[PDB]
Formats: structure tokens, sequence, C-alpha cells
């Protein structure tokens, strides 16, 4: 067949259509800004804009920004951020995402020092559904940390950054990269022996421990000592933790990923049926019908 030498025409989304309001923080590969849509049907809408600068030379951050875009286009879940636009200019990549009005879980944790078990059970329950959804698509999230868990106006969670995630992990395939925050890494990530979706359940345990106690379970004087402490996995259990919390933590902190809670044939059901989550109605939770624990004039002359 002979090629028809013609070009398709489209009205392209451009960064000039988003008014820059303020910097929200730093994602895995660039800054995140609060922006307001100028034109079109969604004029006046607030969004979070993630920008990757000098994308042409930054090959590794560019390949992963594309994977992040691909992941966000594929996913449709209540607890995973929605992507509204993705576009590029010379040397820059842009992702336009939901603006989460409640800020991140790290800010809340830092202010409270530690959460009550009721609050932890809520956050972890929504997170378990989000992680399982990703796992069902062959994705390893890998970057669990409270900075990556955002809260909406109602107090429900959203996972928002997929730059360090891994796609196409199914059957006998393993990932071998060493990316993410060290303290949350599974031992198989630290020793470079290969990791699968079961690495996320170790990270889920670290996050659970940190939210319940205000401290990290495996941590040394520097990142290299933290790495060896993860490999020894000698856990000091704080005595204010309930028997249900202690059971879940011991079941997640299995160094052998094959023996870890959630790695068995029933997958996420092993976690959902744990006594720690016995009061959770998972159907109501998915429907966003469970009330979150936190939801983000003087003149008088009657
Ligand atoms: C990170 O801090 C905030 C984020 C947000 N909202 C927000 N919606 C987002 C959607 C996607 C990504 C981010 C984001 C923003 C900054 C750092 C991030 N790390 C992971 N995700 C990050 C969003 O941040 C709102 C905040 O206050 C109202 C806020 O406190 C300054």
């Amino acid at each position: 067949a002979i090629t028809h030498h013609v070009k398709e025409g489209h009205e392209k989304a451009d960064p000039s259509q988003f008014e820059l309001l303020k910097v929200l923080g730093q994602g895995s590969f660039g800054k995140v800004f609060l922006v307001k849509k100028i034109s079109g049907s969604d004029a006046r809408q607030l969004y979070a804009m993630k920008v990757l600068k000098k994308a042409t030379l930054k090959v590794r951050d560019r390949v992963r920004t594309k994977m992040e875009r691909d992941i966000l286009v594929e996913v449709n879940h209540p607890f995973i951020v929605k992507l509204h636009y993705a576009f590029q200019t010379e040397g820059k990549l842009y992702l336009i995402l939901d603006f989460l009005r409640g800020g991140d879980l790290f800010t809340r944790l830092s202010k409270e020092v530690m959460f009550t078990e009721e609050d932890v059970k809520f956050y972890l329950a929504e997170l378990a559904l989000a992680l399982d959804h990703l796992h069902s698509l062959g994705i390893i999230y890998r970057d669990l940390k409270p900075e990556n868990i955002l809260l909406d106006e109602e107090g429900h969670i959203k996972l928002t950054d997929f730059g360090l995630s891994k796609e196409s992990i199914d059957h006998e395939k393993k990932a071998y990269s060493f990316c993410g925050t060290v303290e949350y890494m599974a031992p198989e990530v630290v020793n470079r022996r290969g990791h699968t979706q079961s690495a996320d359940w170790w990270s889920f345990g670290v996050l659970m421990f940190e939210m319940l106690t205000g401290t990290l379970p495996f941590q040394g004087k520097d990142r290299k000592e933290t790495m060896t402490m993860i490999l020894k996995a000698k856990l000091g259990m704080p005595q204010f933790l309930s028997p249900e919390a202690q059971s879940l933590l011991r079941m997640l902190f299995k160094r052998n990923p094959a023996n870890r809670l959630g790695a068995g044939p029933d997958g996420v059901e092993e976690i959902k049926r744990h006594s720690f989550f016995s009061t959770i109605d998972w159907n109501k939770l998915y429907r966003r019908e469970i009330h979150p624990p936190f939801k983000p004039t003087f003149y008088f002359d009657p």
C-alpha cells in the first residue's frame, strides 16, 4: 500500500492553558504545582500539575514519566489519583492530575506523632484495595511512604506518584531495581535478589508500624546501616500495640516473600480477612461509604 502524505489536526493541550497558583511540593522526578484551568469546558477547575524538566537528557526519569502516564490512563479506582491530561513541549513533560485538597498523610502523621488503631485500620484498608488493584494489573507500587498518600476533601486516600513503580510483573517475572525510600524496602529489594508484588506487603507493614508508633521499625544511623537492619529484621515490638496489630505486623514482616501475608494463593484476601480488619465492610469501603477519621464572622447585630 502507498502512504498518504497527509497530517491529522488536533487542538493540543498546552501549559499556557493552566494558570500557575503555587508549588505544592516535589514528586519523584519533578515539582508539583497547584494550577487553574483557563479555557475549555473545565475552565476554573483546580488541578495538580507535575512537571519534568530537561526531559531530553534525563532518559531514566523520562521513561518512568511515560510508564506513570500509562499506569494512570489504565487505572480506574476510588483510591488512585485520576490523570486528566498529559502533554509535552521541547524539553518538558506535564501530567495534570486531581488536586487533593487535604494534603498528604505525612503532614497529618507528623502533627499527631502517631494515629489511633481505628484511624490506621481505615487508612490501611483503603490502601490495601488500591495496592491490590495495581497488583491485578501486573504492577508493583514500590514507593509506599506517607508523602505518596494524599487526602481528598472528604478524607479518603489517593495514591498519587507512580514514577518508581514497575509494570508487567506476572508469572515468574521479577524486578531488580533499587528505588524508593530505604526504610520501606522489603529485604528482597535491599539484597537485590528480585522482587514481585509481595514486596508491597512488606512496605504496607512498615507504614502500618510507623503510623501506629510514630517511628520506623528498621532503621540505623545512616542508609547503609538501615539496609543491614532490614536484612536482619530483628523487630522490637512496642507493648501498646493490640494483639491484632502485633499478629498482622508479624505476618507481614516475613523475610521470605513466599511466606508473607498477601503472597499466598488467596492474595489480598489473606490481608482482608485478618482479625486486625474484622470491623471493615470492604464493599462499603470501596463505595467510599465509610466515614474517614479526619475531614480537611465577628459582626453581630440581630
Ligand atoms: C504535598 O502537599 C500538599 C498537596 C496537596 N494536594 C495534592 N494533590 C496532588 C495530586 C497529585 C500529586 C500531588 C503531590 C504534590 C506534592 C508532592 C507529592 N508527592 C506525591 N504526590 C505529590 C498532589 O498534591 C494539597 C496540599 O495542601 C492543600 C498540600 O500541602 C501543601
